[PDB]
């Protein structure tokens, strides 16, 4: 059962730019509730630290049958990109997507399954920024704790 | 563990005796056919021939990358596609897999190269089998 970690952000303008209180930190569940919009091609949800270094981006690109992009970069520099080559989202409809912080990895959820898992490339208590952008529209995004 | 394959002929397939178990490296020491594109190691289960456990699949096009994927009833699941290639072609390589309790972990040059998440039970994995374009000296397995 899950508390709130810092209120939560409401129907809130993309490109979306706001603070994450304390940082990442281990056990924060961070969850986006909205709607890809009915054309959308891209959009990207980054954590980052205040656009120049993003620990962990999270690209879903309705292109080539749809797949999703996890990556790093690191001072202007994109790493290696790890591909999920399935599309959990749907044009036009609505979605939930959680990110749960583990010790080691993000683990990935969209709409109540298990989606992908991304490993810590840089860790996530440097990260206290959270970015939206692209084709979507967000009701809200929530911060809890198990704690 | 078990005694080694020794220049064992691609396509290859071989037992793992006892099949996996948490904390086994398997490692494939071999070299890259020189103008190869593509190559397979396949971790299957004898019981239920044709699918595979653990598809790794590298491959030099589109400026090389690596598939990692499940076969499941001859269904293919969601690739997971790592955009690297860390094997150079008409190099030799020592391509490392370590069993792990919820992961494959995959060392290349001794250096981490990716994780796979366990889709089928671990337990499952009797079999290893490895074609296309590579020469392999050795497959050893320890714990």
């Amino acid at each position: 059962a899950l508390f709130s970690a810092q209120s939560p952000y409401i129907n809130p303008i993309i490109p979306f730019t706001g603070p994450i209180q304390g940082g990442l930190q281990e056990g924060l569940q961070v969850t986006l509730q909205g709607t890809t919009k009915s054309f959308a091609q891209r959009f990207v949800v980054n954590f980052q630290n205040s656009g120049n270094d993003i620990a962990f981006h999270f690209n879903p690109r309705f292109e080539e049958g749809g797949y999703v992009v996890c990556n790093t970069k690191q001072n202007g520099q994109w790493g290696p990109e790890e591909r999920k080559m399935q599309m959990p989202f749907q044009k036009g409809m609505p979605f939930e997507l959680c990110f749960l912080v583990q010790r080691s990895e993000f683990k990935v959820m969209v709409n109540k399954k298990f989606f992908v898992q991304y490993q810590h490339r840089v860790p996530y208590h440097l990260v206290d920024t959270i970015a939206v952008s692209g084709c979507l529209k967000l009701s809200f995004i929530t911060f809890q704790t198990q704690n």
